[PDB]
């Protein structure tokens, strides 16, 4: 339709789209200490191999 | 017709005339802040997208 608001603010779905958009910025919050990375990797092979 | 004022002055509707282009004149003063019309533009595609 017509009768948008030009100059004032984003309004209705225009903030859901944001969230769309700021989604990927909580994907990378998930941050993780890079040892304890290496030291589960270390651990998995020597508990897969077994015996 | 004759008689007309030929050294004193313009009289009569050669005064009109000169709102007819004097009106030009009015049509410019309106002015506009140039970061504003850019910021309502941007929110004005903003809002037309929506969601």
């Amino acid at each position: 339709g017509d009768q948008i608001d030009t100059y004032e603010l984003s309004g209705g779905a225009r903030i859901n789209r944001i969230f769309h958009e700021r989604f990927p910025f909580e994907l990378v919050k998930m941050e993780f200490d890079e040892k304890e990375l290496r030291r589960e990797i270390s651990y998995a092979i020597k508990n897969i191999h077994g015996i």
